[PDB]
């Protein structure tokens, strides 16, 4: 139907170019490794082991390759612990294809004061499109290994001026790479916004994919960032009631809706989960367990295509969720 | 007069322990190198360049130790770039001693994200109390270089209670081991509140650097920041009309008012200056050069001192400011 129009470069993921058709069913929002911005100034007692890391995520890509999954995109900012060479081990280890991303998190939480602090002084856009652009056609930090997609994020009130800086910059490498960019939108606010401002930009709604969609339970609110021709991702799945969530049964029953509606093409599904924590492991309260007992990357496999499947949902509007959607948006 | 009471450690440098006696003339708070958080993110296009700092920051130790400046304290938050191991090569290659630094950065600038959510799950003020005391009693990063300082750092409203947590941690480790406390202070506030604060939870005042001082013209703010016992630092002489900051010319007006109240036994000079910054190179916009033409470390000794002696001030107060003030504070 719509396809991507415009510059184009094949799928880039940490070990190279990926022909679309190999990408098989993918999770496009995920995170092997995570940090919240100030996790390495714990370094002293939240170390990073890498061999224990290793261990671990290699274990659960296997996993994952057991449920079929060929293709895992990293949506890590470049600021929480994004790190390239890390995934790099992962899929070689494995067989596991990953994508990474080039971006910096939203205002509210990820680490501003540098990109604030560059823009007083000058044009922080152009940088920050020089650093997306290089690490997208060149590498990033001189390890040869490109990024795939660009991150964006903006937060709950506004896409903020902060924020802007970075959706200009990737409007402009878009135009010029064809790279598929994907999101993270906060507290199930700003997504129709999110696909104003960058289609105004001139990026291609084709290669865009306005993430943790599921965060709002009025079907309305899907249907007007729909209307801009972009994609949507639920893709917190599993995590229910943290940082505004809603339950994976109000997701699934705003996901029948627009599937039933048509949209299927539009559609993705992910768990936003995080593999391996840098800095201090999380102690999870008693209480916060159920909100993330089901929040591990099995669990769309395990779980959700097969009560999507009972519900009516069919084997064709399952693969064009987990395969042809990720095909066209990142091939 | 005021000695030093209670659990002491000998002052712990990049290279190892050295005693009081040994500490010389001292520019008590400084950055070797820096980077605002944020900054790990910038790698691609702002990567350090391990020789060339090396070169650099070697050049100025070798400047300031022609200046009989013996020992330097490093400043540099957790969050902020800080690197013991650099320091030390930079001390090893030059004979300078450095003491480095164990804390984060205050709430408005600082890699918040990671301690709020550390606090958001549990006790998280002793973790931060277990990092700092196993940085000055064990070592950092598993180097075996200890924090011979404690930084903290308040925003300018209010100490926030994301703050707070690092000030009750602190305050916890100086009574245990009896090491030294150097603060920022936010646009000339708080100086008053962090020192009440600080006594009220049993640190020491005269283990206490309220910093930033020079940041409030009004001498009154002074005296009673003063009244608490606690020493207070212009240490951002030569920044001039930048991040809120007043002239040298109005800072020396405060300092000499001061000295001649008798409070030299409780004043320190420096610079708050950065030998190399992390991340991209910061393009200084014409009309902000005079800001920072001053703002470098051989700026008090070749400027600063000279003009506090032909204002009055005599070698025996230059003496206790620079090397006698210094030698009880960090010895
Ligand atoms: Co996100
Ligand atoms: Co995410
Ligand atoms: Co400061
Ligand atoms: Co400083």
């Amino acid at each position: 139907g719509d396809a991507p129009g415009g510059a184009h470069m094949t799928a880039q993921t940490v070990t190279g170019a990926v022909a679309a058709a190999q990408l098989g069913a993918t999770l496009p929002h995920e995170h092997v490794i995570f940090g919240y911005p100030g996790y390495a100034g714990d370094v002293t007692l939240g170390p990073f082991d890498h061999a224990a890391a290793l261990a671990s995520c290699t274990e659960t890509a296997r996993a994952l390759l057991a449920r079929g999954i060929q293709t895992v995109v990293d949506a890590t900012p470049n600021d929480c612990g994004r790190n390239p060479a890390f995934l790099r081990e992962v899929s070689e280890a494995t067989g596991l294809q990953i994508l990474c991303a080039t971006g910096f998190w939203y205002e509210g939480e990820g680490a501003t004061t540098y990109f604030k602090f560059r823009a007083s002084l000058g044009d922080a856009e152009s940088e920050i499109y020089e650093m997306m652009r290089t690490e997208v056609t060149e590498g990033i930090a001189g390890t040869g290994i490109r990024a795939g997609v660009i991150k964006l994020a903006s937060s709950r009130d506004a896409i903020t001026p902060y924020e802007q800086l970075f959706f200009r910059a990737a409007a402009r490498v878009q135009r010029e790479t064809g790279v598929p960019i994907i999101t993270h939108t906060q507290e199930g606010q700003q997504g129709p916004q999110q696909a104003e401002l960058l289609t105004s930009l001139g990026a291609d709604p084709a290669r865009i994919m306005i993430g943790h969609m599921d965060g709002n339970t009025d079907p309305a609110y899907h249907r007007e960032t729909l209307r801009h021709g972009v994609s949507i991702a639920f893709d917190r799945i599993g995590l229910q009631g943290m940082v505004g969530t809603p339950t994976d049964a109000e997701r699934l029953s705003v996901l029948t809706t627009l599937l039933g509606e048509g949209y299927a093409d539009r559609l993705l599904l992910s768990h936003d989960s995080i593999w391996h924590w840098l800095g201090r492991p999380p102690a999870i309260p008693e209480a916060a367990l159920p909100a993330v007992k089901d929040w591990h990357p099995l669990h769309i496999s395990d779980d959700i295509l097969p009560d999507l499947r009972r519900r009516g949902i069919t084997e064709e509007q399952v693969g064009q969720m987990t395969v042809g959607n990720p095909a066209r948006l990142f091939g």
